[PDB]
């Protein structure tokens, strides 16, 4: 039906147009070894399995942000000691798989019922910062690979990569992802405005991304002359650098033998890796059951076997229907590869960025962030403040805030890496037990009370 | 006191800073004839005059942009047969000066009676129309100049003017422009916002504009490998150019003998520039009399004798004191030449662009414009739509769109220009007759009715 | 002073929507019978959210002094006119309004005529479905004018379709005869409309309209009025010599008479 | 059914800010007199106003059922507790009224051991500046029964600084004997508060509230109130049965009379 018709589109396009971006950073952090045609198999594969057996196959596994800081995390470790990133990710995989019966013969869900609306909310914002702070270090990377000079040097070799800074680049590129955040914000805007009669409005509005991705693709197309950063696609049906890796895995290795003390010892991340999927769940759980979560995590074990990332949920009889279809045309999309390459990253970084920053815009907590320097006497009328006492309140985003400080800390310092997990679980037992010792049942009934 | 001290300063920025850019454009219309000094010396002498004699010498006589309009008009007229422009501005004050006696014997202010909101809206909007139209050209102009390339040519002189397109210019320019307005747009943001109490916030917020130019001016200093446009400021006390101008100005030509058919021809543009200066006044006379038009009148007139342009009413015992420092000190700015030859003129487009923006903003004409797409179910209350029929007023707004459009068509034509004042003029008859005629007078009491 | 007050019905003979009066006000109420003949002379009573209602409505209600109008469609115009400038109401309404401005006005000898008279809202007509009705006064009482006199006419009708109640006064420049039966011209004239909503009875509010104008003095400030504000001045006056009786479990005619004296009291404060 | 009234007031003799008994209501209503001993029992009479802003109160006032409290600042402190609750006030005042809360409370017995009583506008103690002073009651009238009385104490204070009047009403789990002077146990609790303003006279409010609860259907609907919305259409029903007199500028106990078949037709439908 017609309705069908505009549906499937419509989850088609909303579920493509994160994956290029992801593809892209992973494509961006690796030399080449992931890139966004992997990825976009696994989920591709992930949709079908998922919707063929799923208690909700109307239900979307895409790909989230936390999940690529875990894998880029575990990629700097392997780079601070000689390791094999995938040999290693392959036996976390088994790790994950080997864990997963013991959930099995029975149930873990048990922490479903010890999860606080204050742990996610900080969660969330903290995601949001560092996808903020990577897009800004992208700045840094490119004014040190392409400094401020009036000279350079004529007819450099770029197609595998600049060999030398060149001009017309290191500030284009910033027009570039500035035009792209600009009009997305400025679309967002329009959908939640007045102009054209409704169905009219939020039609475009709900494609904004979709659509204010194009136009400057076309104005890259325009200017030809200039190399720009793009994807380096491989042909269909080809692994990105089949050098270094190919669709078939040797957990000995294929290049280095894989260090047997690390065959054992590669327990401890998938553990990390589990416990973020599992948080991330329920998350999506909530617009209205371990088979599901179980099934979940088998297949992101899975997926690590020929080399892909792990997926997660995403947003929203013919469910089964309309999960093969999206599922297909994701595979279907892995053919674009020659008009694919030609697109910049540029405005994959600047779409990164517009979806941290309209994330971090759904959280109250941030609200309340800055209603904390907000003055005394404006405060919106919300039924959690004007029954509590400002500097109250003030100690609780204090204490969020130092939390979120410490995070940031652990996550800046390179050789103390991969804990954050860990850290941030452990906040939780201090809600549940340093809390109320400090702050009345009530008070707190009103501050982190999740609906 | 410290009152008197800061307001000084305010005001002293707040009138140095349009100077900047109106002598920074006429630098770019004219070859050299007339930059920021002259104009800046003209003002320097204004201010003092005027407050030595002046029923309100709190007033502030600035520039406006549509004398820019007026005078480049007339370069472009000039260019199209060989003339001398200056002598021919001197000629025209002269015709000023005999005119002003006829008004002196008896005044001829009625038309004060006889002014509309209707025509003085629709001019201002079409003021800013063509700021923008210009700052636009700009970018055309700088496109061909500086094509886009990958080659270039090595060690090419640009002291005085680049001899041939060089990298770093076509675009980083634009950056720079581009980030004056954004910076701009966040200030006054900033200052309408709730950041800071009160006074803290407005102090800033009122400096936004002087404090906003800055910033770019710091950074082309830290980048000062590639050549921007700047300004080509001589020495103090050194007319620009002199080869082509100077001090004392021979009415008969200093290079070539003035076309004596042209003598007593120069009558026309006068009284243009005079209804220009006139409506002009009366804007200004709002925020609360022949005495100080006519005084006005005859300044402007003087001002053409050593070659320098006309300036305008602007915005706001001491008050004869405030008009004194305020002049003496835009007499000083003169000085300043070395230091303000390293600032260029992209930053200058970009400041006009923005001012052109804000001045459009305050449109009411342009609300009901935009309004007139927005769909007739979300239309703000004002007490003048809400009783009238919706589509009688977008027949009002067409026919103030219509007389625009043909304004601009007229500007577009460089064979039939400077005609445009007599054109809109002939504008008020027809609200005076035509309008009447179509529309009732409850109706017509809310659309131009200027308060 | 004569007054009187005519609700928005429609005929059963006809079928056509037309304005019948239900009270007069010759001295003291009379109460028009359902066919067809006035109650009994008494004095009028009021209840709460009729008085409420009437109150929420002159806090924005129009008045149109000094009016140069002498027939019901000229007065009709600049009433539209004014409801529209002062933001009561849109345009496009104003021509079924004025579609109802310009109904036929029945009167008692025309009751028998007609085969029966039923509350009428209008729509786009229609019944009212908040449950109101039956009118007190018809179930209790119906079971002189050389000058100074003037007339007064009040209208109540009834619009689903208007967003709020709207009170509309007019006070002509001069009193004028146009289609009263009695020989009595008309100065005063009011419309009160709306929409259907909980706590409003319109006949409650016409009666109550008429009682606050049947107030000797508040004739007197309504032919003093300079502004609205005096007329609400008068109303708040009046407001205040009103006294609510609450329902009371053991009813006493001694405890009544002793409210007579306050009513003297009242009335005194009134006078002043 | 016992009810007791007081009024936050202070004392002449010891300037201290306290609550005095104004009137009973034990089968009827005898209003306190000054020196005088309770007035003469009689049956209740209510100003406009006062029922008004009493109906505008009570559409967002607070009510706590089966409340378990058993003194004043149990009770005190739950009522400030769920005022902030719900947004009727912030928490800066609670303490100022707190200490209002747990004031002092005369008797008659105490009436000639003070030097004088008058009203007490909170501040901050202050005195009304608005023109009332109308209770009207003393200038009428004033010139055992534990078995079924289950005591009901309301009190009505001033407090300038409060930005409208708050209307508060504790049901206790049980009824308990705190500091009534009879032996009557308080089941039913009422505390009205405000800011002076117009039309608002605290002593006839406070009356009304005592007069309508003085109601033995309105007993039986807070005996078996569940919600606020129960108790607000028993006030609606007993709004329903009310009667407002007009003044008249011809009284006539004839016309009188005549309302007590209409009386009787209220209070009929008050049972129903």
């Amino acid at each position: 039906s017609p309705q069908v018709l505009s549906a499937i589109i419509f989850i088609y396009f909303a579920a493509l147009t994160p994956a290029i971006t992801f593809g892209g950073l992973l494509g961006d952090k690796t030399e080449n070894m992931i890139g966004v045609s992997e990825l976009l198999l696994s989920t591709a594969l992930q949709g079908i399995i998922f919707s063929l057996l799923g208690a909700q196959p109307l239900l979307v596994l895409g790909f989230s942000g936390p999940l690529l800081v875990f894998e880029e995390a575990f990629y700097s470790f392997c780079q601070t000691n000689n390791l094999e990133y995938i040999v290693g990710r392959v036996w976390i995989g088994f790790w994950l798989i080997l864990l997963v019966v013991l959930v099995v013969a029975f149930e873990g869900s048990f922490l479903v019922r010890f999860i606080s609306r204050y742990t996610q909310e900080i969660f969330s914002f903290l995601i949001s910062l560092i996808f903020i702070y990577e897009t800004f270090y992208k700045l840094v990377t490119i004014f040190q690979d392409h400094p401020l000079q009036k000279n350079y040097d004529h007819d450099v070799l770029t197609t595998p990569k600049p060999q030398a800074a060149l001009p017309n680049t290191a500030l284009l590129s910033l027009v570039l992802m500035a035009g792209t955040f600009f009009l997305a914000m400025m679309l967002r805007k329009f959908k939640n405005s007045s102009y054209f009669p409704g169905k009219l409005r939020r039609i475009i509005g709900d494609f904004g991304v979709p659509i204010s991705i194009l136009i400057m693709v076309m104005v890259d197309a325009l200017i030809q002359d200039t190399y720009t950063q793009k994807l380096s696609v491989p042909e269909g049906l080809s692994v990105s650098n089949p050098t270094e890796r190919d669709w078939l895995i040797h957990p000995l290795g294929i290049r280095v033998e894989f260090p047997i003390w690390m065959m054992f010892a590669s327990a401890l991340p998938a553990l990390l890796v589990f416990i973020l999927i599992f948080l991330e769940s329920q998350i999506t759980t909530l617009i209205i059951f371990h088979l599901d979560l179980l099934l979940i995590i088998g297949m992101g074990g899975v997926g690590a076997i020929f080399g892909m990332p792990w997926l997660s949920a995403t947003t929203v009889k013919e469910q089964r229907i309309s999960g093969l279809l999206v599922a297909v045309l994701v595979g279907v999309s892995i053919l674009m590869g020659p008009v694919l390459r030609h697109i910049p990253l540029a405005v994959l970084f600047g779409i990164f960025l517009y979806m941290g920053v309209t994330s971090l815009s759904g959280i109250q907590l941030f609200d309340r962030v800055l209603l904390l320097l907000k003055p005394r006497k404006y405060y919106p009328e919300v039924p959690y403040a004007r029954r509590v006492k400002t500097w109250r309140m003030h100690l609780f985003t204090i204490t969020q805030i130092v939390c979120l400080v410490v995070l940031w800390v652990v996550r800046s310092i390179k050789q103390i890496s991969l804990a954050l997990p860990f850290i941030l679980i452990l906040t939780v037992p201090l809600r549940r037990f340093l809390l109320p010792f400090i702050f009345r049942d009530m008070e707190l009934k009103l501050l982190d009370a999740d609906d």
